[PDB]
């Protein structure tokens, strides 16, 4: 920036303060080439003639008594006929630089300075907070320097700083709680202050002392004074101080690590000068303060992050505990809002967005959801001034001041949204930030602000800035728990509803079968009616036989259709508790399956007749037929047979049949392949088989389910004792029935 | 060797090191009550003869001049004819103790006070964590004082000592990693170290100087010396140092909120002296170190807890994705252990125990799991020592010294538990560097192999205490991982049986349509054979017609079955292409639905003649019938008329019909209520009706799905344009079919 401020060079102005004396040396010869003009008082010779001559006779002889140890160390206190002076040496631009300053006069303060500086570390420090540290540091600085006003200036990320602590004298004007514009500190000053910890300005009204010669012959520019301590500041800042009304200034820099955290500023109303040892004490004070501040801020950040993680966890615990995703989220919307300190939570799981708290209206929320897809961000996005970037939503910015968005899915429209409310803030400036300076004709300079009276700027459509902890919480919300639980909850809900539609379709199919089953009955009645009753004689023998075959085929088809309707259909399957001979039903089932038994080489074994029990004959016959079909379907042994019997009251029974102490336990045993004992309860399920569907001469697996349902409806249960290559025995328990 | 060690007092030894001088005063007149034996050299008078003598006479007038200043400040440097002599003053027990020590010969202008503070503090600009803080502090202290060895000791929970950081001169043995029992530093020593922050032993070989009189006349005990800094040392510690071969000692205490935390010890092989400025700087150094340590420990604990919480992140992310809990444990066996910092994880989820890392044998694990059940604990159990409580595992405590268990099932014996070995194999050996020295003392006091052996016996079969962070992490695991895995297993079983139910429903539909095609394969055959049964006019025409009617009914029944084959599934039939006129299909549909149109007062409108398209006649007729039924179902207007038209290639058509760029688009328009544009696609779903199922004379919601499926199978798509109270128009696009 080549504008009045940044364009002005520093550390090359060549201005020297009044009281100092400056000398330069180079090479082993150590001659004089850069000397100030105010040395005539000390040296007693024309400084212009003193340039280049033998230094061995220029400076007073008393200095050479400790010259070597001063060069070894860098600081020296020496008595002169004019008075006791302080001397420092430093190598700048490849040349030795010597300074002479009016030294201190009271030799009784240096020891007390240790006691004074001990007050910052203190028996008590930080027990009440960082504010205590700052105010104690300011008070100690003020007591040490003897100045009037001492303030602490903390820089911001935008390089416009504030003041935190303050120490005052009676009658002065305080500057607590004001914001100064970032233009007050140019880049050159920030660059310089990373290397020179402190500086002093004794007299604002004093004209800077020129340096002779004007420029260095081998450089063409005045010698750098960055490492020195007597450089005069640019007159623009002098005018700034004069307009402020102060007289003398003295500042130190707080370095966190290569970064200017802040300054310690001191002002005065009269000319005043400080000793070297006092400045060293203040430097040590700043060192200690910087150490403590860095440690405390690190601890605070770590504690905040740990607290946010330990708040993230319980959300996962609570979500896992519950079983109603939307309702569980609603009943603890405060927790998710506090997760990042927001007021509106919005969830996008591919369906209707979920809204909690102060949230934008629906139209706005899918307007935003449509957006943020064109905007490229790798994982997440966040902003405070949404209305500026998004004019459409700037209208109702009260509930949509600022936002944060996280890509819930890896790459989709599933986004999590946090909305902040409008926060009203006002800030004070010592002067008008809009006009940091007044231009002058020629644009060679920009005069500083004429006044620094309080001016109020009120911001609108703003919310507190996002903290790093908020970003960490959002990132830990995207994945690393909480994300897994809500992803799986959404999958669970959106597929459980699909399964609900699935059994709804199953019920619809059942109702369709129920209302269509009236057609086979009507067709069978029509086929039976008007035939074989009036035209039976006219049909002849062959006609009557063909009609009988047709009627038998129709009846068989109707019976098969009725049996296939094993579901609920129009009427749920039930049992009629009646005195029906179980032996007769078993014999009828065997006669019906006699052809299958002969084809499968299965012999019906009846060691004893099944006792009669109070149960439906049709249901008992169906259960027996299903059990026989299941036993003979997976029968591979050459000796295939089915043994049917029953254990009554007190009759011996195997362990599996003895599980239920029913009055009657009908057992059918076959020496087939059988099923695994774990699969014995599995085969009883609907359409469950231990072999391939197309194997064992085809199968459906619904017979075992029908038998189990019949047993359950009869007050008992069906248990199959089956072992690998050891045969199978299915026992069904018959209860007393309804009473 | 003396057992009277932890009880013997250090205050009342009545001894002062060789170089110092001590006087005691009492009363307003400041009489003499306690003096040392070195007063003869510095005063030139008999020691005991000065007791009870007036203060002004005995003490030289030089320190009398500064006596009030000495009382005010507390310390003062004063030159005496013999030489410089620093004076200290403090009130011990109602007796004012004055302290004279030989000040160093330096003229105090080499490295004055408050200057060493900067030298010590400057290298502490970094010090990211806590260990490097102590390391750098020890290094810079050894650089400043120049002592041979510097060590840092940290105290354990029960005052066990551990060497943390060592900064040593090259040449001697290193003691980094030591461990000594609490008995090596008695209670009185700890109290003294807490009280004052400095301790210095100038010479180990110096004989202590006695105190005359041997006891105070009044209190009956030797004068207190805790407040002072020249009290003698116990002979046992002198023997300790002599065996160690250490001459002078310098120790700085470390505090934390008033509780002792560690020590900084300095050892030298020869007597040495320290300037008082260095000591006065070291005091401030200790204060600053305590202030730093508090925040550093807080931040370290917070960061450790945060990392423990975040470790659940990747572990949870391992779940959810395809894998088993045991599988994740097997590959992530590494990450699990540092969740509690153990060497072995065991868990009993319901099957055989799972063991990862270092753990006892499986049978012992099962026995321990059985033994845990009687012990009453709600959720968490944990011991640092197991042999004291579990005798069976006491012998093999080397790998199972301590344990931490948490139950998984609320009531059942499902628990997960981490094992930690004894705190003697974890610690790296440091105590016995071999090369034993030539002297061989009793070595019960000699640290080499003397200590670190009692400590081994004191802590054998014991694990480091379960830190609160580890317990919190274990609780978080038990909560979150179980609350995730339970619903993960629920999801697994749920979609398993959902897929099973869907495929079983499809297979049952296929089997049922097979059965309901085989049944009419006999029914229609019987109906046809009934005609040939008569084979003559004997049956008569009318009766024969009845048979014909039955045949038609049979055919109708078959048609119904065919309808079922096209009802539940999308098409359940192979696609075909044929030259079937769309106008003929529309006319046939209108004629079939003529009764329905007359009953519902529906008028068939034909704005244009439907051309001929390459599509199946049956499929086109079914699609048209479904569209007409859907249009007439939701028709509530008085002038309810259905208009059927066709748009060819390049002809004007509605935008919805223009979605599919097909040659022909057949559109059916009705003035009924229609469906919402969002519900236009939802209505196309099978069994999806926007109104009540029983409303509008019943409904199924499968005709639109069938039409959409036919359109999709015909190389096109089916669209519906409808708005609330704006009619509806269903357009089906017909493609060119296969090439
Ligand atoms: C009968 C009691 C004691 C036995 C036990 C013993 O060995 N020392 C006993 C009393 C005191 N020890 C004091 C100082 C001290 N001792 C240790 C022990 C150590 N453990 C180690 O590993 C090492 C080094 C290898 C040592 C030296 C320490 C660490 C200390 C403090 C360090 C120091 O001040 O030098 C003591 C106080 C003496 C005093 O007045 O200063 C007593 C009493
Ligand atoms: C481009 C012109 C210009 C405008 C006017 C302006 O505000 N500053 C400026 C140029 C320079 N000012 C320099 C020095 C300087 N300014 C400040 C500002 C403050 N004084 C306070 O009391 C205070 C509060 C707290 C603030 C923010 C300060 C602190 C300085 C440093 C000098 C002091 O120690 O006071 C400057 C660099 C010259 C130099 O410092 O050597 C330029 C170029």
């Amino acid at each position: 920036e080549l504008s009045q401020c940044d364009r002005e060079p520093i550390h090359l102005l060549g201005g020297i303060q009044a009281y100092g004396v400056l000398l330069a040396f180079r090479g082993p010869d150590r001659r004089l080439e850069v000397v100030s003009a105010n040395t005539q008082a000390l040296l007693g010779r024309p400084p212009e003639a003193l340039l280049g001559k033998t230094a061995a006779q220029v400076l007073p002889a008393e200095l050479w008594a400790q010259w070597e140890l001063l060069s070894a160390r860098g600081a020296l206190r020496v008595a002169l006929p004019s008075g006791p002076y302080r001397a420092l040496l430093h190598e700048s631009d490849g040349l030795t630089v010597l300074e002479l300053e009016p030294a201190e006069l009271q030799p009784d303060m240096e020891e007390t300075a240790l006691e004074l500086v001990r007050r910052l570390v203190s028996p008590l420090a930080g027990a009440k907070g960082t504010r205590e540290l700052l105010q104690t540091a300011a008070n100690t600085v003020r007591a040490l320097t003897g100045f009037d006003r001492v303030m602490v200036y903390r820089f911001d990320a935008d390089w416009h700083g504030e003041v935190l602590a303050e120490s005052k004298r009676e009658g002065m004007d305080g500057f607590l709680g004001m914001h100064f514009p970032a233009t007050d500190i140019p880049v050159q000053a920030r660059a310089l202050y990373t290397r020179n910890p402190l500086r002093l300005i004794a007299n604002a009204r004093a004209r800077p002392v020129p340096l002779v010669p004007s420029v260095v012959p081998e450089l063409g520019r005045p010698l750098d004074l960055s490492g020195s301590a007597l450089r005069s500041v640019s007159p623009i800042h002098l005018e700034y101080l004069r307009n402020m009304g102060v007289e003398a200034s003295f500042s130190l820099s707080l370095l966190k690590d290569g970064a200017l955290w802040g300054l310690i500023a001191c002002h005065h109303l009269a000319p005043l000068h400080l000793s070297y040892e006092r400045r060293r004490a203040c430097e040590v004070l700043t060192q200690l303060l910087a150490l403590q501040l860095s440690s405390e801020e690190r601890a605070a950040e770590a504690a905040e992050d740990s607290h946010r993680a330990a708040l993230l966890g319980p959300l996962a615990t609570s979500l896992g505990a519950g079983g109603t995703l939307e309702e569980a989220l609603a009943k603890d919307g405060a927790r998710v809002l506090e997760l990042t300190g927001a007021t509106g939570a919005a969830l996008l799981l591919g369906g209707e967005p979920l809204l909690v708290g102060r949230t934008p209206s629906m139209d706005e929320v899918e307007a935003l959801a449509a957006w943020l897809a064109p905007q490229p961000f790798q994982t997440s996005f966040h902003t405070e001034r949404l209305g500026s970037l998004y004019p459409p939503l700037a209208a109702r910015a009260d509930v949509a001041a600022g936002l944060l968005a996280v890509r819930l899915a890896p790459a989709s429209s599933r986004l999590a949204l946090w909305f902040r409310p409008e926060a009203v803030r006002t800030i004070s400036w010592a002067g008008n930030p809009r006009k940091p300076a007044e231009p002058e004709p020629g644009h060679a300079r920009l005069h500083p602000r004429g006044s620094f009276q309080a001016w109020e700027e009120t911001v609108r459509e703003t919310s507190p800035a996002w903290k790093r902890a908020d970003l960490a919480a959002a990132e830990g919300f995207r994945s690393a728990l909480i994300g897994v639980v809500l992803r799986q909850a959404a999958e669970l809900e959106r597929l459980s509803e699909a399964l609900s539609r699935s059994n709804a379709e199953l019920d619809a199919f059942g109702h369709t079968v129920a209302h269509d089953l009236k057609e086979p009955l009507r067709g069978i009645q029509q086929y039976a009616g008007f035939v074989m009753e009036d035209y039976h004689g006219a049909l002849g023998p062959e006609g009557r036989g063909h009609m009988e075959s047709l009627m038998w085929l129709a009846q068989r088809s109707g019976d098969m259709l009725d049996g296939l309707f094993e579901y609920s259909r129009a009427g749920r399957v039930d049992l009629a508790w009646g005195e029906v001979n179980m032996q007769e039903v078993v014999d009828e089932v065997l006669a019906t399956l006699s052809t299958r038994f002969q084809a499968e080489k299965l012999t019906v074994r009846m060691p004893r007749r099944l006792p009669t029990v109070r149960c439906d004959g049709i249901r008992i016959a169906q259960v027996w037929a299903n059990l026989l079909v299941n036993a003979a379907k997976y029968q591979e042994g050459p000796e295939r047979w089915v043994e049917a019997g029953f254990h009554g009251p007190g009759e011996p029974r195997p362990g599996a049949a003895g599980r239920y102490a029913s009055a009657y336990v009908f057992y059918v045993k076959d020496p087939g392949i059988g099923i695994a004992p774990p699969f014995h309860e599995a085969i009883f399920e609907m359409f469950r088989r231990l072999h391939s569907a197309k194997a064992y001469g085809g199968g459906t697996g619904v017979g075992l389910a029908i038998a189990r349902r019949l047993v359950q409806l009869h007050g008992g249960a069906l248990w199959v004792d089956s072992a690998p290559k050891q045969g199978a025995t299915f026992y069904f328990t018959l209860g007393r029935g309804p009473g």
